[PDB]
């Protein structure tokens, strides 16, 4: 029961979950799995090889390639890039290299970032704007610049934990006032 | 043949206000609440929210999506997949319209190629903003800022070319192109 | 003799080589030579004064404006920018003084990454994802960041050779055998 924009090309095989919305000249290819109460902005491409979880936001002008799988509550913003060839060349055909790239539960991707294949976002990590991600992002991890490095923790609510980048430490959402553990610099939930 | 008005595969929902001798190319789309000025261009898959102004002589390259809660100036330039937001800290399980942060862009600034322009930043009049700098802080009149994230660099004039102005404190400059002077008072430059 | 995707628009005049495929909503101005077993992805724009030579790949979302020319086999990422104004000013019509990108044969652009009109990218050059090119790249050249810098030198296979990046040296693709030669810091094959 998604609602699909008329101008939008969502081609037989295709299952979009009840509740999504697919807007203005979108395509979406036959093998694609998308889940319920979705969102995708204009022009946004989706592979056959793709599986989007649900309640995925996925604005204008995201292509979602082959090989990328979005967890549930992913965010990707206006115009962020994914890519599943690492070196191409034109020359070469690379469809048996493609490389994965893994964006796991709650992940916020910036504006106009991209990711390299090849890496995992973990969950509720935020990349900044125009980020460029070429190595594995961490949990809760806010990476920012080209190449992407990391300068903090974020909560799920989305605000910086007072929590050192290193060892162990413990902190707290400055809105949920939820506890973050930091044990040997990998931050979890407690 | 005859000037192109509104490329017919653009949708333009009921209700936008759209000013005189506007081009609006392929596969636009404009909301219905949305105002721009006349004599504008409007690119390729350009797409334009309803809570947005846009005024006269905007030039509007290809891909620009002017979210809800932008306003721009006349004479702004806004290059070739350039990226404005409307929300500072999205994620996806977080309602956010209530916290939405308006981007005003001011006249004449120009925002570079695949530049980013994170909500609630103004631009000033005159500012140029490199091709893919990312502008997370409010951008002086005449500032030029490159980088991601943008640093200021320079001053450019109305013309478009860097200014012999230095960065901070007290000095005067003048175009060579249209011999506009400009005064620089405390950091902050200004059209004489 | 190209296959065009009927959501295409492409212009009386424009020419495309056999075995050229355009998809989705693209549009190809009039203008426009595009050589034979090209590929356009979703919303490419192709203007007037435009040469693309043979085997160009052209992912999603890349716009190539009057006086952009691509040699034979060049890549062009997903949603890179070509620009032709270095200094456009919304108010001063620029048409007269746009200034050309230069593609030479095998280089590839990463995706999202940017060029400042002007420069000409040498021969199987590689562009990292993100970067912003603002001055020529060598033949060769891998060059990442915003502006881009050169790190390395590519292979026409598309990995980086054993070469420092300056001074004087040879190398050799341990994929083909292929003989690479640097002097001054140009990398030419031998
Ligand atoms: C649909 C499609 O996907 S079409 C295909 C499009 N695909 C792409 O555009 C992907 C392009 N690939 C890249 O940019 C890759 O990062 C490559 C090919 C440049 C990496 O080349 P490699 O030789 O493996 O270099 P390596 O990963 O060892 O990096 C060397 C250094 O350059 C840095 N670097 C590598 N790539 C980039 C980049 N794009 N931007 C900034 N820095 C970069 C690395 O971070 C490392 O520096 P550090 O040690 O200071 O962190
Ligand atoms: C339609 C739609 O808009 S959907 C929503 C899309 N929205 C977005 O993509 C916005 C993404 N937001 C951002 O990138 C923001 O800059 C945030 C959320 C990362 C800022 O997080 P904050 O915790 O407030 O960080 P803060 O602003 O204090 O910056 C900390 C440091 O990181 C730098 N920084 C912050 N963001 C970036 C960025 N995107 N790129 C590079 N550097 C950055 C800052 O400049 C500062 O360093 P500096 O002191 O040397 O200048
Ligand atoms: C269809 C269409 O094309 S519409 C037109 C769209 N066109 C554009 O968006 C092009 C925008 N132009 C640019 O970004 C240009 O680089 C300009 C105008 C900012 C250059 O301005 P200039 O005054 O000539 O500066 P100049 O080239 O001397 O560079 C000054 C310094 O800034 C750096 N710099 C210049 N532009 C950038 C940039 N975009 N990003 C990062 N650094 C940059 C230079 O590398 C140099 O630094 P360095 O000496 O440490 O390397
Ligand atoms: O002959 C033209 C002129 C313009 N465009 C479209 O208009 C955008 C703006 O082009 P230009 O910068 O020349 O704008 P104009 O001022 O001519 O509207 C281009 O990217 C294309 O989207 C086009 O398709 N054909
Ligand atoms: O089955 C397909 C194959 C390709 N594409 C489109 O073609 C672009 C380029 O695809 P690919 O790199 O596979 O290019 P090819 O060389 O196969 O044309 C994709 O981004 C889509 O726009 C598509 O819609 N369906
Ligand atoms: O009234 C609307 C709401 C959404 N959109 C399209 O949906 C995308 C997602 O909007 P939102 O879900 O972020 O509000 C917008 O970028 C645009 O593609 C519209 O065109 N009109
Ligand atoms: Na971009």
């Amino acid at each position: 029961m998604a609602t699909i924009h008329p101008t939008a090309i969502v081609d037989e095989g295709a299952r979009i979950g009840a509740h999504s919305r697919i807007w203005h000249w979108v395509h979406i290819c036959g093998g694609a799995e998308i889940g319920e109460g979705c969102s995708l902005g204009q022009n946004v491409f989706v592979g056959n090889r793709v599986r989007i979880g649900n309640r995925v936001k996925i604005q204008n002008n995201v292509s979602v390639y082959d090989n990328v799988f979005l967890e549930d509550d992913v965010f990707c913003g206006p115009s962020m890039v994914f890519t599943n060839v690492y070196n191409p060349r034109a020359a070469i055909e690379r469809k048996s290299e493609y490389r994965d790239t893994i964006v796991r539960q709650g992940a916020t991707l910036g504006a106009n970032c991209t990711v390299v294949c090849g890496a995992t976002i973990g969950r509720y990590a935020f990349v900044g704007a125009g980020a460029v991600v070429n190595k594995d992002v961490p949990d809760f991890a806010l990476v920012v610049g080209v190449p992407a490095r990391q300068i903090g923790w974020m909560s799920r609510h989305g605000e910086q934990l007072d929590l050192p980048l290193r060892g162990n430490a413990e902190a707290t959402c400055p809105h949920t006032g939820e506890r973050y553990i930091l044990t040997d610099g990998v931050c979890r939930l407690a």
